């Protein structure tokens, strides 16, 4: 089991970490969602589906910088919504193919009432998402750590 980003940055068998730089909607109003869809950014696969089944969860999702200070968050994992920053490990998504399958993670961030102006700074860390991978074959329990950075400023009109 291993993962890679859209630009081809890989995290190999055994886990590790990678930086993910994402484009954000430049203008987000109060009452609207800023959507950070990682399913277009992160792809994983099973290296031995003939014999092994892989289990993948969002173990933990943390908010940083402007997202932590200026947004109320929800994370959608494989069709279900949970608080973001997270309060528990999600259910599993099964990986049973050698063909790449997106990691079905999306952040839904809406501005808090106090937000206004540059709510996210370009180049700043906005989130850390931990993909936890196990299986039905051995004792492997690996973390794939995804550090999410903003490519641009995000303004909340006042
Ligand atoms: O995706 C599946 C797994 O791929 C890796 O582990 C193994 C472990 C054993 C074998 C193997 C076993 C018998 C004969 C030949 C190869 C192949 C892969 C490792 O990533 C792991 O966590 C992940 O569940």
């Amino acid at each position: 089991f291993a993962c890679k980003t859209a630009n081809g940055t890989a995290i190999p068998i055994g886990g590790g970490s990678a930086n993910v730089y994402v484009n954000l909607a430049p203008v987000v109003n109060v009452g609207q969602n800023l959507v950070v869809d990682l399913s277009t950014q992160i792809f994983c696969h099973n290296d031995y589906p003939e014999t092994i089944t892989d289990y993948v969860t969002l173990q933990r999702g943390s908010a940083y910088g402007g997202v932590l200070s200026n947004f109320s968050g929800t994370v959608k994992y494989s069709g279900s919504s949970y608080p973001f920053p997270t309060t528990s490990e999600t259910p599993r998504v099964v990986y049973n193919s050698r063909t790449d399958k997106p990691w079905p993670v999306a952040l839904y961030l809406t501005p808090v009432s106090s937000a206004g102006g540059v709510a996210i700074k370009a180049g700043s860390l906005i989130a850390v998402l931990i993909l936890r991978q196990t299986n039905n074959y051995n004792s492997d329990d690996f973390q794939f750590v995804w550090n999410i950075y903003a490519n641009n400023d995000v303004v909340v009109p006042t």
